């Protein structure tokens, strides 16, 4: 629910994000993964992960953070994921909320979520041009 | 999630949703013991039902039509290492184009996306009075 609005970058382990204040990696693991499994160091330009011993990540980072804050966690986060083909498929099909009268975006996500499509559909009918 | 590069979510009580021109997803947090023998899931046209040992999670009707016979939904194994960092500079300037000083780049849309956040962040900080929904 704070998710609401969060752009991720996505990596081949996971993605990356950030918000004004913080920047979050969220590293995909084997589910048999146990706290004892995790080194994962902290510093103020520098992390490094290694999971059951395989390095999952580790380099400098883009800029610098406050180390003593650095946090790291395992979370369960089993899921049912549901996939749904639209019958009207336009970037004017860019639906406001889930259901008919629950789970709405706000103004601003809607925004975002329209905008995407925009993009979509404008790669979709240039792909001559590149876009990165 | 390299496909899930610049796709914007709503978060919901028991995960979140997003779309594609073509499609809707719907991520659904279950406990970690949940199994595929627990679910019950109904995908229509313009309905949507799951429940989880018996329990209904999300039961409603689409905001609109749906192509009945190519609803999927399957049930995914997803731990993760959850990493929070503290950035010494927090303006809307300080936006980072990748994460680390020369790999996992931002393409230059997803870099935009996420400075139109930071700056609507801030707008909302620095504007607390107004209502943004």
């Amino acid at each position: 629910e704070e998710r609401s609005g969060v752009v991720p970058c996505g990596t081949p382990w996971g993605q990356w994000y950030q918000t004004l204040e913080e920047v979050f990696i969220e590293v995909q693991v084997p589910p048999g993964t146990r706290a004892q499994d995790i080194q994962c160091g902290l510093q103020s330009r520098h992390v490094a992960l290694a999971v059951g011993g395989r390095e999952i990540l580790k380099g400098k980072l883009f800029d610098s953070t406050i180390a003593d804050e650095g946090t790291w966690t395992l979370e369960d986060r089993k899921m049912v994921r549901i996939v749904l083909t639209k019958t009207k498929r336009d970037a004017a099909n860019c639906w406001t909320s889930l259901l008919e009268s629950e789970y709405a975006a706000d103004p601003w996500v809607q925004d975002q979520m329209q905008r995407k499509l925009t993009l979509e559909r404008f790669q979709k009918e240039n792909p001559g041009f590149d876009f990165s």
